[PDB]
């Protein structure tokens, strides 16, 4: 799984590194992990869900990697989840976000 | 039994011992195993509300037993203490409940 | 020139040396030692509200001193700034207050018995 996440994140980041909004994508990629850790999953996703296209691009890519159709669907899932599933989703988002962060710092 | 934590451990030990005998010992254990992370990651109030809203009697018994180990009549009473507490008292109850929950988890693992 | 955190460290140092001369320095130290913990476990907003609702002058003084070290008028201005801050600014403010608080704690441990 981590490898599937590693691969998918790498794929998304490579594709993002060819766009004019790479620096902004990178900024969001490196910031999301700490946001999820300190503000909690739902607050972090709401922050991403709210200006520049590049920032939300990270959220959507990450959501897709997790098998969700878009950032909103992941946000919807986190809010609908019962407590145990919420913590599981947080752990999952955190792990996948670290990959986006690492490949973003290496490829951008 | 000198230690305060040790006192909670021995009382928790007795509760788990009882629970291991009846039916639903598996569900009790399942809850005993998750309560610590619930308290750590979600906070005391949410953790207790989760346990108190579970359908299974075995899941709620864990909470009831932990409350009694800490000096409360039951989970409802413990949850009320948490909602009435001022900040320092709430953080203290949080540490208290977490410590007791860890003992329940450990003994459930060894006895059920 | 001194780094940002170095400035806070030294201003905190001055605030503590001054509290060491007044009455209630023991209560001042108690609050200084407890604040970092509250910010980490309860969050910035909650930690600040706890300090502001204290009835003992020495406890509240720690709060106003820290806010001044950070460049605010007093605890009330810092608290409002925390409530109005959007997420990133709130997390950044949290880091700053926690860093300043740790210095108050450290100097209280060294200067107030």
């Amino acid at each position: 799984r981590s490898q599937v996440w590693a691969q998918k994140a790498y794929e998304k980041v490579r594709e993002a590194a060819k766009g004019e909004g790479r620096g902004e994508y990178r900024d969001m990629a490196l910031k999301l992990p700490v946001l999820v850790r300190q503000a909690g999953l739902s607050q972090a996703l709401a922050f991403v869900d709210s200006g520049k296209e590049a920032h939300k691009a990270l959220g959507n890519d990450l959501a897709q990697v997790l098998g969700y159709r878009d950032l909103r669907e992941l946000a919807e899932a986190a809010r609908e989840a019962e407590l145990l599933q919420y913590l599981r989703l947080t752990r999952e988002v955190l792990a996948a976000a670290e990959w986006f962060k690492r490949f973003a710092q290496a490829l951008i």
